[PDB]
């Protein structure tokens, strides 16, 4: 199909039926799969990156200079494959995009690497890409670059000439984004935090990868904004920037057979063209929704109020429970965030500037406002949002100097499944930076089942989608902990085990590692005082170890009433605009 007309939820590509995609969850299999494309490139690999880490590892541990990304593209580059690199130029934030794109153009004169935008603005480039042959196409919310690389373990510890060599994570890929973020990143191999000390802060993302059409729609996302970006600056205008072109479509000849349809956010700034189509899509897969709603994002800012947040993704969510709740029906909704926003600060001193700007926000979409989602649910039925919604987070525990410690799992993904036959892996966060279309630049991918599976629908008979129905069931069964039926996902049954785990492993944490944030604490006044204490992880370990048993997968109930006597907004200069 052409791109003379806008298709489905205003999106620049139509649906691509037969389409074989397969999901990524963590960064593990994600950059393998990467690497194993990269390997097998013959003629162009197209790369967009929010941050790119030219010294990351496609593979672990790494032995030698293979699987290093910088390495292997140097490989394929004087193979004769042309490497087209788009990076986000930053405000020297700390990516030092300069230093990624230096050396990135330093490997062959086969790679090219375009820096944008060139003027001041708040917005970014934040979509995750990389094409290969225009014909196999990756995308979702890992950036290729440091602390990205995890795996179901979610280790905490790294401890154990690259030849004899164990550690997972080297230098500055050793990270704990909220103790400190990086520095130096000009010496890569260098650690930044003490291994020793300091545990590290686990990564979940969720990843995709596209064959055939999908993959040329994609491409040509990159092709649009690479001959744009060419005209942005004089530099650029030379020929020394190829012009990009895409590879007529019907040369289109392990995942499954999908519908997927290719949708983004773009505007004057980051592109030609305007569009908000992974918005769209959002509102229509939750109006639509007729069972549940499962929502793993970073961030969860949203409900209209005209003025400062303006994207109705909430306020979907609100309309498809009241309504459920008035028919009748058996609809559950999960929201898994991050504990805390991904920013470094002292949270035994409250968090500071940036994480409680992100704090007021979700707060703000969650429990705490008129236009909050549980104030409006509440106002209609009462305490019954508890049987309709369930936000949570994650939390994982381990050994490091002959003590339990404890982290959270820095839940990075912007994924939402609805009803086991609908998915949606993208870049863009719930928030109107990454929705509206007129700020961040954003990818995302529409993949619907055609293929289904004997499931079960709140003890009903129900073919569910075989791509969508795997990957909520490898999410709840991570999260969750091999007893365990995971088949129904919106039964009472399974909804009251689900909260109970959320609830009681959300006690453990506290008692044992009195960890932040939590529900015992909702002013500053009183946070001074709960951190003076010392957890039972380090007073009594064996005792610490004895209720840790007692621990049933990661997942942990959000704390709501987390510093809610408090303003949580900065006095400042900052538009807030940044934060929403
Ligand atoms: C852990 C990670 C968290 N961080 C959260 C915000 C996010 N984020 C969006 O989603 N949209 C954004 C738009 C603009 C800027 C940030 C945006 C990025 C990930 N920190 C880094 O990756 C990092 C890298 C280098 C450093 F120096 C410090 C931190």
């Amino acid at each position: 199909r052409d791109f003379l007309q806008l298709h489905r939820h205003d999106s620049y590509a139509p649906p691509r039926p037969g389409t074989l995609a397969r999901w990524f969850v963590n960064g593990a299999g994600y950059f393998a799969a990467v690497a194993d494309a990269i390997l097998r490139a013959q003629e162009e690999i197209f790369i967009t990156d929010w941050w790119l880490s030219p010294e990351v590892y496609l593979k672990r541990p790494a032995h030698s200079d293979d699987w290093r990304l910088d390495i292997m593209l140097k490989r394929k580059a004087e193979e004769g494959v042309r490497v087209s690199i788009l990076l986000f130029k930053e405000v020297e934030l700390g990516i030092n995009s300069g230093y990624s794109k230096r050396a990135l153009m330093l490997l062959h004169p086969n790679i090219k690497v375009m820096r944008h935008p060139d003027q001041v603005t708040l917005w970014a480039h934040h979509e995750k890409l990389l094409v290969v042959d225009q014909v196999v196409a990756f995308l979702g919310g890992l950036d290729l670059a440091y602390g990205r690389w995890d795996d179901l373990h979610y280790r905490l510890t790294d401890l154990g000439d690259l030849s004899h060599n164990q550690f997972f994570w080297l230098g500055k890929d050793y990270s704990n984004l909220i103790t400190k973020d990086w520095v130096q990143l000009d010496r890569p191999f260098e650690d930044f935090i003490d291994r020793e000390t300091t545990p590290r802060m686990p990564w979940r993302d969720v990843g995709v990868v596209v064959h055939g059409l999908p993959a040329r729609d994609l491409a040509r996302h990159f092709i649009q904004r690479w001959n744009f970006t060419k005209t942005t600056k004089a530099k650029y205008k030379t020929p020394t920037y190829p012009y990009l072109l895409p590879k007529s479509t019907s040369t289109a000849n392990g995942g499954q057979c999908t519908t997927v349809q290719v949708l983004r956010s773009v505007d004057r700034w980051s592109a030609g063209t305007l569009e908000n189509s992974i918005l769209n899509a959002y509102l229509h897969t939750i109006r639509e929704s007729q069972h549940f709603l499962y929502i793993e994002n970073q961030f969860f800012i949203s409900c209209s109020d005209g003025r400062t947040v303006l994207n109705k993704v909430g306020d979907e969510i609100v309309d498809r429970i009241l309504k459920a709740h008035k028919q009748g029906w058996c609809y559950r909704v999960y929201v898994l965030l991050p504990l805390l926003p991904g920013f470094e600060g002292d949270i035994s001193t409250g968090g500071g500037n940036s994480i409680q700007a992100i704090l007021h926000f979700t707060y703000r979409t969650l429990c705490r406002g008129e236009y909050s989602i549980l104030h409006r649910l509440k106002a209609a039925m009462g305490t019954a949002w508890r049987d309709y919604i369930s936000i949570c987070g994650l939390r994982t525990h381990g050994e490091l100097g002959g003590h339990p410690v404890s982290e959270l799992i820095y839940i990075h993904s912007k994924v939402l499944i609805a009803d086991d036959r609908t998915v949606i892996i993208g870049s863009a966060n719930i928030n109107d930076r990454s929705l509206l279309g007129k700020r961040d630049s954003e990818l995302a991918v529409l993949i619907e089942d055609t293929e289904t599976e004997p499931s079960l629908m709140n003890g009903a008979e129900y073919q569910a989608g075989r791509f969508a129905l795997s990957l909520r069931k490898h999410c709840f069964g991570v999260i969750l902990g091999p007893d365990l039926d995971l088949r129904d996902p919106i039964c009472d049954d399974f909804f009251q085990l689900w909260q109970d785990m959320a609830e009681s492993n959300a006690n453990i944490y506290e008692q044992i590692f009195r960890c932040l944030p939590s529900n015992a604490t909702r002013s500053l006044r009183t946070l001074r005082e709960y951190v003076a204490v010392e957890p039972l992880a380090t007073v009594s370990p064996p005792l610490a170890r004895s209720e840790l048993t007692q621990v049933q997968g990661h997942l942990v109930h959000f704390p709501l009433k987390f510093l809610e006597d408090e303003s949580l907004l900065p006095p400042g200069m900052i538009p807030l605009e940044v934060w929403t």
